């Protein structure tokens, strides 16, 4: 470098060490002054990092170099200067540098290796040498570079690289060992699978080198290695098959050794558990996995209240978790996670082997562990455990009264957890055992913690319990809870209100009885602490819905005044209890809520207009942004961004409320429609960083319109604007799940707006969208390994609905546009995948409903007649509907296919009368009825397919046909077929039936309804003439 340039830069870089003023002035000087100067700058920084005797200037420059060298980018730098930079970086690497500085140099060096950069064989050479050096930092830094630039591993000969790693795993220095494992795993996460087989063979050497960490007593470094192994399990789990037992035994050995700090024990646990989420068949196919996993998690769940046998510290604290009980927390999460993926099929057996034993221990901690374990495993093992339900209770319930309060707490938990997972059946089956068990823990005999948790478990039970079931226990429940309501400890009171609220909600009208006593108790609590009052307001309004409007009107005025007071006073936890309550009041009050809207809607507008709160961010500036629970950072296209997730979630919650206020208030909400639509709903579709927002935007739209319509041109303008943005969204939306919502949104918009609601260029734009959607679905489904083991159907289901909706609004004229995507539709018709076929068949049925299709008759009836006898009942359904619709709307142009296939329909009609294909065979039934109308032995067949109870459109026709077959001694089957249809709510046919009964004796007539029970005879009386 020119001599002047040096001291200019040397001054500036020295200004970087320091104060804000001197350091910002330098920052500006660099960003303003230093594309004429980039290569000078790069050259300078690289020299500093390499040769400066000043630690800090060196580090800084190395860091700066790295940053600026991506930004450059390095590709566009002069070959002449690249070479010089590369050489000085390399010279510095090989000289005498502080450990931290070699790390920084390494990372700068990494920025000078790129696929399209000129070859740098000097680096390879310096690495190969460095790996052999007796200075650990040389070895460590070399693996590091291979971690950043894994492609360098391909550049080395295989017979050099393999020994390099085997030496790596084995090295004297722990630091080197961790870097080698990191480099090894990094290889798999940066290279394509085609390259994996090439390092794969090393896994053994790595695994074999593990026990050495324990020998040297270097478990903290072991944890780091376990973490890299955990990544490799996500990438290539199969690779561990057949060394499987050796890692299982080893993790077992580590977790059991309980004078290891927890890090090595919890990461070893994670390693174990992660296999179940990445290779379930492998885990299932080894008896030893499930056995070790269960054994090991049970041991860990034992590690509670250490140095505190009485649990004194725990009784005194609140019902939040002691997150200092780390290994216990990890163990239950683990058991849960594994149970979920492997099922009870696989672990009931081993689990119970261990439960039986610990339930009866003299160590309380073990009796506890047993409860917590069952509780953690219950969801996952639902499949097996739902039928060993009394067995569970028999083991659990004895402990409800255990000497030790934490075992009691534990017992309450299982009872609660079980109530949820095995619902609704457990409510029906075990109320007699569960409710007394829990209710008995409410009494002040028991400790605060237990009382509260028993009350918690009662919410779980109540959610899915019938009012009828709960009724006998209510007085008992209520009296006990009111005691807790008077508790001294905030958390007991809070839980008592929430338990009351949720019991009340379940009880409905059976809670009317208790309204008078509870409500003023509640009002006094309110008049007297945020969560308490909010939980109280929640309880009050849940009770209010349970009892209905009239009854709730006894206190509603006062209640509302309190709400207002609460809303407008000086925790954001309360805001939500308030919001939910106002909303619950509107469900109670119906139209009477309207005067309240100007209190309630303005804060919701503000929240629901929050912008996409985004920070275009820098590499290091992310991990600290990630510290916040309220934030998440992602990468869009290499360049990263910080998105305020909490805020965006809040916007959704606000939108949901605006949407339900609109749904309940209908016409009354009209005043807001313009503002919500243009300032909330529509802009929300452009929220590419959060799909909840996008979705809530879409679902809002048709409900908005429907509100304005019910009140009353602007409606047309809005609808045009909205439908257009939805349509344009169909092409730009990346998530298929969202795409579905847009279609569903359009369908509902169309249903609101009525006839011809769409312009020609709209229709054309919708078709490009539909085409792009069908194209993207095909490409995803043409997907389906050596190392590894409904959203599409739902999307297509909706696209069928939107197409039908569009055809209907255009009254046919969309057929023109529909011709453009017939190639698409055709490919689908004759693919293999039954999903694409069903889609096409359903489109086709829509086309025929609107004799102008002959163009195509010869193209799809071959496939439809195939489909008729398909193994797949959803396919038979689609096909037969097509044939039915053919004879109905296109009678002469399809007479030739319809009548032949008529035999097929008598055959398809014969597991027909099952639930799973009741759907299919009902369409066939209707299809033949349609043919018999358009144009005698056959019609007698048709009758033997009544009644139609599941499909509404089918049923509609069959009984219209049955009514014509009459007006122009099967009598009890005739009547029954009809009674069944109405009773099953599937579908004047009655007028025809009456006439038939007219031609009979009073006594013959009456005997037909001998069969029917009271409840349906109440209905029969009210159906007849």
């Amino acid at each position: 470098l020119p001599e002047e340039v040096n001291r200019t830069l040397l001054q500036i870089v020295q200004a970087f060490a320091s104060d804000n003023q001197i350091r910002s002035v330098a920052e500006k000087a660099l960003s303003e002054e230093w594309e004429n100067n980039i290569e000078y700058l790069l050259t300078f920084l690289a020299e500093q990092a390499a040769f400066s005797q000043d630690t800090t200037v060196a580090a800084l420059s190395a860091v700066l170099f790295r940053k600026l060298a991506l930004k450059a980018p390095i590709t566009h730098i002069r070959k002449e200067v690249l070479a010089q930079i590369r050489s000085s970086l390399l010279k510095g690497f090989l000289s005498e540098r502080a450990d931290s500085i070699r790390h920084k140099l390494s990372d700068a060096i990494a920025e000078c290796v790129q696929d399209d950069l000129p070859a740098w064989p000097e680096l390879l050479q310096a690495l190969i040498e460095s790996l052999k050096s007796g200075n650990p930092n040389f070895r460590e830094s070399s693996f590091r570079i291979l971690t950043t630039v894994p492609y360098l591993i391909t550049a080395v000969d295989i017979n050099s690289i393999l020994p390099i790693f085997q030496s790596g795993f084995t090295d004297a220095s722990d630091n080197v060992k961790i870097a080698a494992v990191t480099a090894f795993v990094g290889y798999f996460k940066q290279l394509p699978k085609s390259e994996w087989s090439k390092l794969g063979i090393l896994l053994p050497s790595l695994l074999n080198s593990l026990p050495r960490f324990l020998d040297d007593g270097k478990d903290d470094a072991l944890a780091s290695v376990f973490e890299s192994l955990i990544e490799l399990v996500e990438l290539a789990p199969k690779l561990f098959k057949d060394m499987f037992d050796q890692i299982i035994q080893f993790t077992d050995m580590v977790i059991k050794n309980k004078d290891l700090e927890p890090p090595a024990r919890t990461t070893a646990l994670e390693l174990l558990t992660v296999f179940s989420e990445n290779a379930p068949q492998m885990c299932k196919s080894n008896q030893n996995y499930g056995q070790t996993l269960v054994m090991v998690t049970l041991i860990m769940m034992t590690e509670v209240s250490i140095d505190d046998d009485d649990a004194a510290e725990w009784i005194e604290s609140d019902d939040t978790d002691d997150e200092e009980e780390v290994t216990y927390d990890h163990a239950r999460q683990a058991l849960k996670r594994v149970a979920l993926k492997l099922g009870g099929e696989y672990l009931a057996a081993p689990l119970f082997q261990y439960l039986q034993q610990m339930i009866t221990s003299t160590e309380w901690r073990e009796r506890f562990a047993a409860m917590m374990a069952l509780s953690s495993a219950a969801k996952g093992c639902a499949d097996v455990l739902i039928g060993e339900i009394p067995k569970i209770l028999d083991m659990v319930i004895p402990l409800i009264n255990d000497p030790h309060p934490r075992v009691q707490y534990g017992c309450c938990n299982v009872l609660g957890q079980i109530s949820t997972k095995f619902s609704p059946f457990i409510q029906r089956t075990a109320h007699d055992r569960i409710l007394p068990a829990l209710i008995s823990k409410l009494t002040s005999e028991c400790t605060s913690r237990v009382q509260t948790h028993a009350a918690a478990a009662l919410v779980n039970f109540s959610e899915f319990a019938s009012k009828d079931i709960l009724e006998p226990y209510l007085d008992s429940l209520l009296t006990n809870l009111l005691v807790l309501l008077q508790s001294n400890k905030l958390y007991v009171q809070e839980q008592a209100l929430t338990t009351i609220a949720f019991i009340a909600e379940a009880a409905k009208n059976k809670f009317i009885k208790y309204y008078d006593t509870l409500m003023p108790l509640l009002l006094n609590v309110l008049k007297v602490n945020s969560v308490l009052k909010g939980k109280c307001m929640e309880c009050a309004t849940l009770i209010g819905f349970a009892v209905g409007k009239e009854k709730f009107h006894e206190h509603s005025q006062e209640l509302i005044s309190i709400l207002v007071a609460l809303q407008n006073s000086d925790d954001d936890a309360l805001r939500s209890y308030l919001e939910q309550s106002w909303s619950r009041i509107c469900r109670i009050l119906g139209d009477d809520f309207v005067p309240l809207l100007p209190i309630v809607i303005p804060p919701l507008l503000i929240t629901a207009k929050a912008t996409q709160d985004v920070g275009l961010i820098e590499e290091e500036e992310a991990a600290n942004f990630q510290q916040y629970p309220d934030w998440d950072v992602v990468q869009v296209q290499g360049k990263h961004i910080a998105i305020h997730t909490s805020v965006l979630d809040d916007k959704v919650s606000a939108m949901e409320l605006l949407q339900s206020y609109a749904t309940l208030l209908r016409g009354q909400f009209a005043v807001y429609v313009k503002e919500v639509m243009e300032e909330i709903a529509l802009p929300s579709l452009d929220f590419y960083l959060h799909d909840g927002v996008r979705a809530a935007g879409a679902t809002l739209i048709p409900i908005l319109l429907s509100c304005l319509l019910a009140a009353t041109e602007e409606l047309v303008l809005l609808w045009h604007k909205a439908s257009s943005k939805l349509i344009g969204g169909l092409m730009s939306e990346p998530m298929p799940e969202i795409t579905q919502v847009y279609h569903n949104s359009l369908v509902n918009g169309i249903k609101v707006m009525g006839d011809n609601c769409l312009s020609e260029d709209q229709l054309a734009a919708f078709t490009k969208g539909v085409s792009a959607n069908l194209t993207d679905t095909y490409e995803r489904m043409q997907d389906r390994d050596e190392y590894n083991e409904f959203t599409d159907e739902d999307l297509l289901d909706e696209i069928n609905k939107s197409i039908a909706a569009v055809l209907k609004t255009t009254n046919g004229h969309y057929l023109k546009n529909l011709e453009n995507i017939w190639p698409m539709i055709n490919t689908f018709l004759l693919d293999n995948e039954p999903i694409l076929v069903i889609f096409a068949l359903v489109v086709i049925g829509d086309l025929i409903q609107y004799e102008q299709t002959a163009s195509m008759k010869n193209a799809f009836i071959p496939k439809v007649t195939e489909c008729l006898i398909s193994p797949d009942a959803r396919i038979r359904q689609a096909a037969s509907y097509i044939i039915g619709v053919c004879a109905q709307y296109a009678p002469s142009t399809y007479a030739d296919v319809c009548i032949p296939t008529l035999d097929t329909l008598v055959q398809i009609v014969d597991g027909s009368k099952l639930e799973e294909n009741r759907s299919s065979t009902e369409n066939a039934s209707a299809a033949i009825a349609k043919i018999l109308y358009a144009y005698d032995t056959y019609t007698a067949n048709w009758f033997k397919t009544l009644p139609t109870i599941t499909d509404k459109e089918a049923a509609s026709f069959n009984y219209q046909f049955l009514s014509q077959l009459i007006e122009n001694s099967n009598i009890s089957a005739v009547v029954d077929s009809v009674i069944q249809a109405l009773n099953e709510r599937s579908l004047t046919v009655i007028s025809s039936v009456k006439k038939l009964l007219g031609f009979l004796p009073s006594s013959d007539a009456m005997a037909i309804f001998n069969r029917y029970p009271a409840d349906i005879m109440e209905k029969v009386h009210k159906w007849f003439a």
